């Protein structure tokens, strides 16, 4: 599924993602346009051989399993195909775990080159949310 600006937002106010660790829901929207382009089904291959999945780009070093990233992760608890839904359920539980870990929204790269400190109000702009 690929949103609209506005209907990503009002999904992600949905699952409580808006304000969650302080970062509006601007911020949320700003990281997804730069990681999937609002993208459900985004999947971007890393050099270390992890895998980037979905709306928010959750890599499986960490975050999800693919079966294929020797070494890695699964600390969501989720097979990294479920963050490739239309339904942004699993994404968002894993993403509030991600941004819990201590360094914020840092841990999503575009964020920080693309949106941190950045007027990320403007991606809310005119959204009846
Ligand atoms: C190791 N990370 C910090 C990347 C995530 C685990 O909490
Ligand atoms: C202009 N964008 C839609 C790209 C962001 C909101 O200002
Ligand atoms: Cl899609
Ligand atoms: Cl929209
Ligand atoms: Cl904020
Ligand atoms: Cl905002
Ligand atoms: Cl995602
Ligand atoms: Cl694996
Ligand atoms: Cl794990
Ligand atoms: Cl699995
Ligand atoms: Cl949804
Ligand atoms: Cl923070
Ligand atoms: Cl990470
Ligand atoms: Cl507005
Ligand atoms: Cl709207
Ligand atoms: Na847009
Ligand atoms: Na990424
Ligand atoms: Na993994
Ligand atoms: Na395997
Ligand atoms: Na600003």
């Amino acid at each position: 599924k690929v949103f609209g600006r506005c209907e990503l937002a009002a999904a992600m106010k949905r699952h409580g993602l808006d304000n969650y660790r302080g970062y509006s829901l601007g911020n949320w929207v700003c990281a997804a346009k730069f990681e999937s382009n609002f993208n459900t089904q985004a999947t971007n291959r890393n050099t270390d051989g992890s895998t980037d999945y979905g709306i928010l780009q959750i890599n499986s070093r960490w975050w999800c399993n693919d079966g294929r990233t020797p070494g890695s992760r699964n600390l969501c608890n989720i097979p990294c195909s479920a963050l490739l839904s239309s339904d942004i359920t699993a994404s968002v539980n894993c993403a509030k775990k991600i941004v819990s870990d201590g360094n914020g929204m840092n841990a999503w790269v575009a964020w920080r080159n693309r949106c941190k400190g950045t007027d990320v109000q403007a991606w809310i702009r005119g959204c009846r949310l």
